[PDB]
């Protein structure tokens, strides 16, 4: 078999560093960085736990590997924007893989691959699919923020690109951090739009047209001389175009000493609410460049598959929009469409030009640490917490859900990827109408217009959505059907459409087990299922964590492994 390590994750100006381990093709390991070090986004570091904990999850040491592939051709990089690529590939693995951590006898070889065919290869031999168009939405890759492939018979094939300065990644963390949600949140800007109205979706900045977009704002050609990506001048330019023709100016971050908390805490000087029809507008704009992109490279093609990667294919409601389009048949997205997934695309690549065949990721991204019952145990001793060991455990989990409590779920391998899919999650009625405000106001403290998502068994999901396939992700919004347009107040929008994770006995056998236990309690086996956190961490990854986060909310129970803890309410 051959064994690679993908890495993503360098200690300058980087982010999203991740690890990921190909054995034969199949996915042994995966795990980001910051779900680790309990630090978000996973900024300027090389991926040492990660890539540690994929090695020892597999029973293997660097000397075990055939190759290292990284996602990013980090040399040219250098060469172009730095002045040169100092380190040798043995001087580049002591940065990636620290001796201290990786002893070895010698070097792996080393592989960088480029950054949009790493994320085009998280898409394309993941998909289960053997052709189709491939589009790549980004940030910025080393210099493109776009490129438009095919992909058949096992390769890849670029056709188009468009130039950094033209990112429509950048623009849209341009603008969630104008209304002060933060360039690093663009999913709450995705939640914001929903709740805004478009006016002119050009923003006075694009022109749409059948094969995509122009922006006249910038020069495609700008270069940010004093650095080695294009995000500040965007930056500068995007701030001062809003400013000029959007009716607010950008929304202020305020530092001050909160009394209450006993620290300087970050707020906004405005409530981002206020923008939420430049939020609108913005992602109007975003989806149409898409819809035109998609376009493009499927009647370039002849192609009626769509592969999409790069971070902007975390855009759920515009993916639900591309699914509809006459000229998509079937689309594939895998749940680490952003950065993080670079690793596992960058580690392909090199597995597949070594010979190997690439196994789909199979409805679950469940590939994290996992915890046995006595590594639970151990966690749950040094709390000093009572806890039981429920005869049914997903019976008693599924009855507290139906009678509208939230429930900690930690159970099994960690998932990847930013949204929690039955692995790391919390739970809750998807039946309550005021389970939405509950969580958001009452569990997480936080916006109240921030949406919730479902999921449900994939055996039903035929009756209740209004198409028969596989959501395994939650990264592509549909519509139910009538039956279902009321009964589901907290996980379903006004409009019909939901963001749904579609469950296997196969993908999860406890969390299939539990939702067909409420199936027979509130007449759907469907639940709300959000992430096991709030605003402040990462998702949950170990016992220790899952505790800490469940003593720190209000929330009803955790069950993590075969345990259950429920709040201690004895005065
Ligand atoms: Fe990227
Ligand atoms: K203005
Ligand atoms: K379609
Ligand atoms: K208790």
């Amino acid at each position: 078999h051959m064994r690679v390590l993908g890495l993503n994750g360098w200690p300058r100006d980087f982010h999203d560093a991740s690890a990921a381990l190909l054995v034969d093709g199949r996915i042994a390991a995966f795990a980001e960085e910051e779900r680790l070090t309990r630090k978000k986004h996973g900024y300027n570091t090389a991926p040492v736990q990660a890539a540690a904990f994929c090695l020892a999850q597999a029973g293997l040491t660097v000397d075990d590997l055939d190759a290292v592939a990284f996602g990013w051709d980090l040399p040219a990089m250098y060469r172009e924007r730095l002045g040169g690529w100092p380190h040798s590939d043995s001087e580049a693995l002591d940065i990636l893989l620290p001796r201290d951590v990786f002893p070895r006898r010698t070097d792996p070889p080393l592989h960088f691959v480029q950054h949009h065919l790493a994320h085009a290869a998280s898409a394309y031999y993941f998909s289960g699919e053997d052709r189709g168009a491939v589009l790549i939405v980004d940030g910025q890759g080393e210099e493109e923020c776009v490129t438009l492939a095919h992909a058949e018979g096992g390769k890849i094939t670029v056709l188009d690109t468009v130039p950094g300065a033209w990112s429509l990644g950048f623009f849209y963390e341009h603008v969630s951090e104008y209304t002060g949600l933060g360039g690093d949140n663009p999913g709450k800007l995705m939640g914001l739009a929903a709740h805004g109205t478009t006016v002119d979706e050009t923003l006075s900045a694009f022109a749409f047209d059948s094969d995509g977009y122009r922006l006249n704002l910038i020069d495609p050609q700008a270069r940010d001389p004093e650095d080695w990506d294009e995000y500040s001048v965007t930056e500068r330019a995007w701030f001062a175009h809003l400013e000029r023709i959007y009716r607010l100016p950008p929304n202020e971050f305020v530092r001050r000493y909160d009394p209450a908390k006993g620290r300087v805490v970050r707020d906004t000087r405005r409530d981002p609410y206020e923008y939420r029809d430049l939020a609108a507008t913005a992602q109007a704009a975003l989806e149409r460049a898409v819809f035109g992109l998609a376009d493009s490279v499927l009647a370039r093609t002849g192609e009626r598959t769509l592969f999409v990667a790069g971070g902007v294919g975390l855009n759920a409601t515009m993916n639900g929009k591309l699914l509809t389009r006459s000229t998509v048949d079937k689309m594939f997205v895998p749940p680490v469409a952003s950065d993080i997934g670079v690793s596992l695309g960058a580690a392909a690549a090199v597995a597949v030009e070594l010979g190997d065949r690439i196994a789909p990721m199979g409805d679950t991204a469940a590939w994290g640490p996992e915890f046995s019952p006595d590594q639970v145990r151990a966690a749950l001793d040094r709390t000093g917490l009572a806890y039981r060991e429920p005869a049914n455990l997903e019976r008693e989990v599924a009855a507290l859900i139906a009678s509208g409590k939230v429930v900690g779920w930690a159970q099994g391998r960690g998932e990847v990827g930013p949204r929690a899919l039955g692995q790391r999650s919390l739970l809750g009625s998807a039946h309550s109408p005021t389970m939405r405000d509950h969580i958001n106001l009452r569990v997480k403290d936080r916006e109240w217009w921030r949406p919730f998502a479902p999921s449900m068994l994939r055996s039903v999901s035929d009756q209740v959505l209004e198409v028969d396939a596989d959501f395994p992700y939650m990264i592509m919004t549909t519509k139910v059907r009538a039956a279902y347009a009321e009964r589901l107040p907290s996980v379903v929008h006004e409009d019909w459409s939901t963001r749904p994770q579609t469950v296997t006995e196969a993908s999860n056998p406890r969390y299939h087990r539990m939702l067909t236990e409420l199936g027979d309690l509130v007449g759907d086996p469907v639940c709300l299922n959000t992430s096991f956190n709030d605003r402040g961490e990462p998702i949950v990854s170990s016992p220790a964590d899952a505790l800490l986060t469940f003593s720190r909310l209000p929330i009803d129970a955790l069950a993590v492994g075969p345990y259950l803890v429920t709040k201690d309410l004895r005065h």
